[PDB]
């Protein structure tokens, strides 16, 4: 499941939008973007795979490593702590286009 990083490169993240160049099944490269906001939630300090507008309570979203997304999110105590999530869990590349599965 996911692992889009095996056939995609030059991945970048700005705010909640993931943008990356992926290879097509029939050869050739395709570029696309998808809003992860509809699939990431903030649970008492940690980002989880569920819709809830996480960026509304999180800031400094940035790309970490090859497939990890690092950000800071508010805990119930109203404090920003370091949080991270593996994009490889559900973000896959189907025909050069990214699709959550
Ligand atoms: O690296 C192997 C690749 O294999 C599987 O995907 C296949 C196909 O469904 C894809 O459309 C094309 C790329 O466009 O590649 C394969 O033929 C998946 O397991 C994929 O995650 C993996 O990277
Ligand atoms: O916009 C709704 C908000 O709800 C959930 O977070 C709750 C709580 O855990 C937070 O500490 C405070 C703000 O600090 O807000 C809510 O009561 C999460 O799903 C969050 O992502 C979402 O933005």
């Amino acid at each position: 499941l996911g692992k889009f990083s095996q056939t995609c490169y030059n991945s970048a993240i700005q705010g909640s939008v993931l943008t990356s160049t992926c290879e097509r099944t029939n050869g050739g490269y395709n570029t696309s973007s998808i809003d992860l906001n509809s699939v990431i939630e903030n649970v008492d300090g940690s980002l989880k795979w569920q819709p809830s507008n996480f960026i509304e309570t999180c800031r400094n979203t940035q790309l970490a490593g090859s497939s990890e997304l690092a950000a800071e999110c508010k805990t119930r105590a109203q404090q920003f702590v370091s949080t991270k999530i593996n994009l490889d869990d559900h973000i896959a590349n189907i025909d050069g286009t990214l699709k959550y599965e």
